[PDB]
């Protein structure tokens, strides 16, 4: 990821916010010298992500987590709301198509998680407490989700470097950009929201 | 990725549909030992993705391209539709959350692509085609195009492997399997669409 000046975060809070409103985040790194990645819930931990602590978790019959050991550097990508930006929605003569999205991207050095019971509890927690209604386990749920502990690898992630992405036809004239966000207002409405977020 | 059997895909063609389906990929290479990954627009060439061949770009200012003159493995991620699964849908009292989701994996050796125009030009028919109505570059668009090849750096990637993902709820039982669709249909259209066809 480059991030152009353009598309900056405005704020430097909505790193945290995207990546906590988009926690199925994507965990790389590079077994031999080829990058693999999982597809994983992972929850911030603090008030930056920038020097925070991310917590996931994936399947102990994944053999991704058996490369953590050595505590490499890992990627994780937090992607935000996308969609395609086609000139048919510009409507000027010559154009160019792009795609707008929001990301954040933490590099840090990973270390598997011996409570892995708290991470996959607060992982819960984080991914119920907003919605509408809340989950929270049962008793019976916790006793559950400790017979499933032998199944599951935590890890964590103390996020070393931290980079945003705010691609968002912030560099459109004011007619172009109206249309922009008046066709992913009907389309895409989290993306269109961020580009209030981003004004 | 590790691919449960359980999750694997039914037909070997659903991996190239995904593909074709999901064009803003991520493309990740190992630049030093750590991985680093750029968004970028990734389309297919020919039938399958296992032996295919895939183009991509990228801005020439972001420096992520100047890593693949070595010609080092990449790997590129396409996602499918994906949507959290809450114990609140499945109604039992003992059960944990879940993550459902389609994603395609593909890794091979990366090479720079000189015809940079060719790789922009079939990009755009891939995006503009299937939808409606199509953008079919003016001829001025073809010569702003040009102008615009100087800020570009075009790729190739030639699919060493793949993996294909399509974790969608398969191994749960009946009634639970039909509270899951239902409430995708209800809120996520393009994953129930998918659990139709993993049947
Ligand atoms: C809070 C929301 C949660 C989400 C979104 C979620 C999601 C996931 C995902 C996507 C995987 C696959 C990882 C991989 O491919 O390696 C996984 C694996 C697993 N997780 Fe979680 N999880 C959650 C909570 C929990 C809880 C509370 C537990 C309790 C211990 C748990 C235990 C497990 C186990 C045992 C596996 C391995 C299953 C297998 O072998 O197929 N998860 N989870
Ligand atoms: C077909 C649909 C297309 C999509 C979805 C798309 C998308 C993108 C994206 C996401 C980037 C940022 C890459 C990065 O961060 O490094 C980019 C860069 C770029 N692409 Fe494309 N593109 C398309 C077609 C084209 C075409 C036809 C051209 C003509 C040459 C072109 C020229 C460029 C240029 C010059 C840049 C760099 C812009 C900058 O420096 O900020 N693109 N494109």
């Amino acid at each position: 990821m480059h991030v152009f000046p353009r598309y900056a975060a405005a704020r430097p809070e909505q790193a945290a916010e995207l990546v906590r409103s988009n926690p199925f985040a994507l965990v790389v790194s590079a077994v031999d010298g080829v990058p693999v990645a999982t597809h994983a819930p992972v929850i911030l931990e603090g008030d930056a992500v920038e020097g925070g602590t991310l917590l996931g978790h994936m399947a102990r019959a994944n053999p991704h987590w058996r490369s953590f050991a050595s505590s490499p550097d890992v990627l994780v990508v937090f992607s935000g709301p996308h969609g395609y930006v086609s000139p048919t929605v510009y409507a000027t003569d010559p154009a160019a198509p792009t795609w707008d999205y929001a990301a954040v991207h933490a590099t840090g050095r990973v270390e598997l998680a011996e409570d892995a019971l708290d991470v996959v509890e607060r992982t819960v927690a984080a991914l119920e407490a907003p919605r509408d209604p809340a989950w929270t386990p049962t008793p019976a749920s916790r006793e559950y989700f400790r017979a499933l502990l032998p199944g599951v690898v935590a890890f964590r992630v103390r996020v070393r470097t931290e980079q945003s992405m705010f691609k968002l036809s912030q560099d459109l004239d004011a007619e172009r950009y109206a249309r922009v966000r008046e066709a992913f207002a009907a389309d895409n409405p989290g993306l269109a929201d961020l580009m209030d977020r981003s004004l």
